[PDB]
């Protein structure tokens, strides 16, 4: 993606946006009980750890667009994917403001904790001041729509999250481009049924994993995959999507019944931003905080993988391409072996930066033994092999448990980690519970034992 221009918000009539400067993260009761190397990302220029201009580093993700034209391959990719989706019979109807707000089957209600973006972020108005979960009141929202309309600037914040030492010293913090509650609502009405259809059909038909429950879904993946697996990582996926990938996305939407509101896709692609006191225009790239971001990123990944295969392996049978994406992350397969390294080359022509799966030195064969999806490995249950365990590495869990954003959610944070950890084995799990219980805070938590989680799991199928 590329910033077209940038200048003082006041110059163009926009109020300054004040974003916190102090991280809400801090050592937790288990900070010294477990090993960890990650710490809060840099949130301001005045951060002792910085080793380069912050402002300069957070915007270094923008380096241009290598392409701006949907070629022949991309068009064929569009047709094949669009064709697959056609078989789901996605409801092309628009979603009523009520369901678009408080949810329906296939779509959760709006996240009240997340920013309501402009103009409500400099208007001091929050989300609970516009909707009530038990009321189902559209009235307020409706007036707000009619008043400010849509296509409002995206409020840009630095993301408060753990980052390695390096990325802290190089001010490599990630940015949250929050959308106005107005747009988010419009888009859920425009694509609401598309979203639901995807959430209800994680797999190789939607080629999506969004909405999935790893505890159950992991056992279905091997059955959906073809003989030979292949994968790779992306560097700066969102920012790397050229405008052409958005046009191809629109072509797909048009072909499945949504040519109706494809303009919305233009706002994702060519976006208007508000960061601090400045305002800027971005051409290309996916914004991190818009309605559907996850789903559209996955749809585009399906288009991407297909395109690179058509350009590298003419005559390939896409109908035997079995892949599942979740944003940039993907697990794919084909009846025959393919060269990820080659594919990584073709992708470079399309602006994509593909590298060896899970930071490997080079492109090695991908197997059920080493493949990962959503950071989770795949391990057959030692007693009932047909049941597959999604195995998140302890290191991730250790890193995460060493901090906290609110003592009141400690019970939940630790419980959640437990639902991830036990898949590593009873031995490992008990060592984990043991260390948690080696401090006062831990001992006061209500945590599930191994046999309890293993039995619940077996019955859930």
């Amino acid at each position: 993606a590329e910033i077209q221009w940038m200048r003082p918000s006041k110059e163009v009539g926009y109020p300054i946006i004040n974003a916190p400067s102090k991280t809400k993260l801090e050592p937790s009761a288990f900070h010294y009980v477990f090993e960890g190397v990650k710490e809060p990302a840099v949130l301001t220029k005045n951060d002792p750890r910085l080793k380069t201009d912050f402002e300069e580093a957070i915007f270094s993700k923008y380096v241009g667009n290598k392409i701006t034209e949907v070629d022949e391959y991309m068009k064929e990719a569009v047709d094949h994917y669009a064709g697959q989706l056609m078989s789901l019979d996605i409801n092309t109807e628009q979603m009523c403001l009520e369901d678009a707000m408080y949810g329906t089957d296939g779509l959760e209600a709006l996240d009240l904790s997340t920013s309501a973006g402009y103009p409500y972020v400099a208007m001091g108005k929050k989300k609970r001041d516009i909707l009530n979960k038990q009321t189902r009141d559209t009235k307020e929202m409706q007036k707000l729509l009619d008043t400010y309309g849509i296509n409002l600037p995206l409020v840009t914040y630095v993301k408060d999250e753990l980052r390695s030492k390096t990325k802290v010293e190089q001010g490599k913090s990630r940015l949250i481009e929050a959308s106005s509650l107005n747009d988010s609502v419009a888009m859920r009405m425009a694509f609401g049924n598309l979203y639901a259809a995807f959430h209800k059909n994680p797999g190789v038909i939607t080629g999506s994993a969004v909405g999935c429950d790893p505890d159950l879904f992991w056992s279905k993946i091997p059955v959906l995959m073809e003989e030979k697996l292949f994968a790779f990582d992306y560097t700066g996926y969102d920012a790397s999507l050229s405008p052409a990938w958005f046009e191809a996305l629109k072509m797909v939407l048009e072909k499945i019944g949504f040519g109706d509101r494809v303009d919305y896709i233009d706002y994702l692609n060519h976006s208007h931003h508000l960061y601090k006191n400045k305002t800027y225009c971005v051409k290309g790239g996916m914004p991190s905080g818009c309605s559907g971001t996850s789903i559209f990123n996955s749809m585009i990944n399906n288009l991407i993988i297909r395109t690179l295969l058509l350009k590298t392996y003419k005559g390939i049978d896409l109908d035997h391409l079995k892949m599942i994406a979740y944003g940039d992350d993907v697990i794919a397969s084909y009846p025959h072996e393919v060269d990820a390294s080659l594919l990584a080359q073709s992708g470079k022509d399309y602006g994509l930066t593909m590298t060896p799966a899970d930071k490997s030195a080079t492109f090695e064969t991908v197997t059920w033994e080493n493949v990962t999806f959503l950071k989770r490995f795949f391990r057959a249950d030692e007693k009932y092999p047909f049941l597959i365990h999604p195995v998140m590495p302890m290191k991730e869990i250790h890193e995460s448990i060493r901090w906290t954003k609110d003592p009141r959610n400690t019970q939940d944070h630790v419980r959640s980690l437990c639902l991830l950890a036990w898949h590593n084995g009873e031995e490992e799990y008990n060592k984990f519970l043991a260390k948690i219980r080696s401090v006062p805070i831990g001992r006061a938590l209500d945590l599930p034992e191994y046999s309890t989680l293993y039995d619940r799991w077996l019955d859930s199928f």
